[PDB]
């Protein structure tokens, strides 16, 4: 109706220049200078963009937190109450100092139940007193039973490292490398390789230990950098694949200059080690996304990749970050296709697992990462040994 806008908004410009699917954006509508970037984005993306592109805030530091992730389960006959099952504890966090571990359940906070009203108090706050429990079975009935209490310090701004857990497991005559790798991130700062060097260090330890089987746990890995992914692949692959094509990054017809052919590149190994493996077991959930899915797609043609868990996210294109000049947000925009050596990325809707295991259905084996009875790792160990068909 009104106003009558005259015939310059950054987000529209960065997208029309850099977006993989710029040709499939809606036609230039009437400008809306007050709309949130989120709202602009949702209306401007191509229909193929199923939440791949997204807006993220530019923060001075990570939002403070206690350092744990969880899932709520309704309490026995309490109307408003829930128990919080811990799924991940950040190293060096208040949660870890509290003595908390994956598989612990938070049952009370300072003598009060956890209700939907107070759920956000699990994310951050002051020092808290917690009643903690564990899932127990009795012969068969199961439930969360209290086992004790602890004091959790106040939340604080935390940095979580991608190399989350490491182990070498001897198992039925095999030497099994286990890696819980949670984010494709090279280092804490813009040009740091610190985490990639942590990854190399783990692979050097794996080679020293003579690992000949491998379980890569990407279950909560939401993605990140393809250069991290190239490094990881290069170190898992069979040794006769060095220098072969791994990934074909293909941008739009306006950004041909950016196209790249990534190989299994042995000069990337540096202080790490190639493990010369023929099979890899990859643990997945719906959270497993992007770069994490690229690893699966790109290793598929070259080795036996066995997927255990639940279907992956389906993010078959790569995003790159673009920072607004003044408004402090980041546009994570789809910029390229990422084909494997067979010229394919045909996992729209996600990679279906080879063997489906929902970790939430097996509460008695919801255990710390790397414990061999932990559901998804146990499955892999059984499958490689022929215990599970
Ligand atoms: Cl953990």
């Amino acid at each position: 109706r009104w106003p009558e806008y005259y015939p310059d908004i950054w987000i529209d410009s960065v997208m029309r220049q850099e977006y993989l699917w710029y040709r499939d954006m809606p036609s230039p509508a009437a400008p809306d200078y007050f709309q949130k970037p989120e709202a602009f984005l949702k209306k401007a993306v191509a229909s193929m963009d199923n939440g791949f592109s997204k807006i993220d805030s530019l923060l001075d530091e990570p939002i403070p937190s206690y350092g744990f992730d969880y899932t709520l389960y309704k309490v026995l006959d309490n109307d408003t109450a829930y128990n919080a099952l811990i799924s991940y504890v950040v190293p060096g966090s208040p949660a870890e100092e509290a003595g908390l571990q994956r598989g612990h359940w938070i049952m009370m906070m300072n003598g009060d139940y956890i209700t939907k009203k107070v759920e956000s108090e699990l994310l951050q706050g002051s020092t808290r007193q917690l009643q903690i429990g564990v899932y127990k079975e009795v012969v068969v009935t199961g439930g969360v039973v209290p086992i004790g209490e602890t004091t959790m310090p106040a939340s604080r701004s935390l940095v979580d490292k991608p190399v989350h857990r490491f182990e070498i497991i001897p198992w039925n005559g095999k030497k099994v490398g286990y890696l819980m790798y949670n984010e494709f991130k090279a280092g804490p700062t813009t040009d740091s390789q610190a985490y990639n060097d942590d990854l190399r260090r783990a692979f050097r330890d794996f080679q020293t230990g003579g690992v000949n089987e491998f379980v890569l746990d990407l279950r909560y890995n939401t993605g990140g950098s393809l250069d991290c992914a190239q490094l990881l692949c290069t170190m898992l692959a069979p040794a006769d694949k060095m220098n072969q094509l791994l990934a074909l990054l293909r941008y739009s017809d306006k950004r041909v200059e950016a196209n790249q052919d990534l190989t299994f590149n042995p000069e990337l190994i540096q202080s790490g080690a190639n493990l010369n493996l023929s099979t890899v077991y990859v643990l997945t959930t719906n959270a497993t996304r992007g770069a994490a899915e690229m690893v699966i797609n790109c290793l598929n043609p070259y080795m036996k990749v066995v997927l255990i868990g639940t279907k992956t996210a389906g993010e078959y294109v790569a995003t790159k970050p673009f920072v607004h000049p003044t408004d402090r947000f980041i546009l994570n925009l789809v910029v390229c296709n990422v084909y494997n050596a067979e010229e394919k990325s045909d996992y729209a809707t996600g990679f279906k697992p080879t063997y489906e295991y929902n970790e939430d259905s097996y509460l008695s084996t919801y255990l710390p990462f790397g414990n061999t009875n932990e559901t998804l790792l146990n499955a892999a160990l059984k499958i490689m040994s022929g215990i599970t068909d």
